[PDB]
């Protein structure tokens, strides 16, 4: 046994490259669900955060914590420690996460992709955030952020997100605390962030932000999706990730 972090791996396993998958606040891989099936050609390795999913263990409550975390797994995980050039995928708090990642210029760490990210996040808004501190999660809020479960596949994969409230508010702290902007001028590769213009929760603004600090960078602005772009547009969001990669 060990303690490293449980992970789903799919895809073309004897592919060079190396796709490693990291969701957001709330949620776990079940997230990725949809996406994955547009990425079949590469070595997909979907992770659970400590906490999540099925990996066991207190959620950190820092961004830096589950950077830390992912860094680990990298460098020590059987399935990536020989893999010489993974992309890094991170949704929503991911993004951030696969950001802090990149500055700690792992060697086998190529690529990374912000997927509705962010490296700060000083905008949440307020009275929800104030209920957050709270210890209550507003789900009107969520599901507007989200764009609602009319699309068959936002009501499926809402389901998917963490039954414990208690997580999604651990991670929204994280959130409103990491402040990664000044540090983005120092990552050394290629870094594309992917968002949908009509965000309410991660604003285009913070993938404008990325775009602007990072010295080798891209973004892709959809006009809609809102934060479930990667489950309403999975095929475009991979079209995004293909041209990149
Ligand atoms: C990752 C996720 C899932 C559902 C609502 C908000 C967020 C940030």
């Amino acid at each position: 046994s060990n303690a490293m972090l449980h992970y789903v791996h799919v895809g073309n396993k004897k592919s060079p490259n190396t796709l490693l998958f990291v969701h957001g606040s709330g949620c776990n891989l079940k997230i990725f669900g949809e996406l994955e099936k547009y990425l079949e050609d590469y070595n997909c390795i979907l992770l659970d955060l400590k906490g999540h999913g099925e990996s066991k263990g207190q959620c950190p409550s820092t961004v830096y914590g589950y950077i830390d975390n992912v860094a680990n797994f990298i460098t020590n995980s059987e399935v990536t420690k020989h893999q010489k050039n993974i992309t890094l995928i991170g949704y929503s708090m991911g993004g951030a996460i696969v950001l802090g990642v990149a500055l700690k210029k792992l060697p086998n760490v190529r690529k990374v992709v912000s997927l509705s990210g962010g490296a700060r996040f000083d905008k949440l808004d307020k009275d929800f955030m104030e209920k957050i501190y709270h210890n209550q999660l507003d789900n009107n809020y969520l599901l507007e952020c989200i764009g609602g479960i009319d699309n068959p596949l936002s009501e499926k994969y809402f389901e998917t997100l963490e039954k414990d409230p208690d997580i999604m508010i651990n991670d929204l702290i994280a959130c409103k605390l990491i402040d990664l902007v000044d540090n983005l001028k120092n990552i050394d590769i290629p870094v594309k962030a992917i968002v949908a213009k009509d965000e309410l929760l991660t604003l285009v603004e913070y993938s404008e932000i990325i775009k602007k600090e990072v010295e080798n960078s891209e973004l892709k602005i959809f006009e809609t999706g809102k934060h479930f772009l990667l489950v309403v547009n999975a095929k475009g969001v991979a079209e995004e990730i293909k041209n990149f990669i």
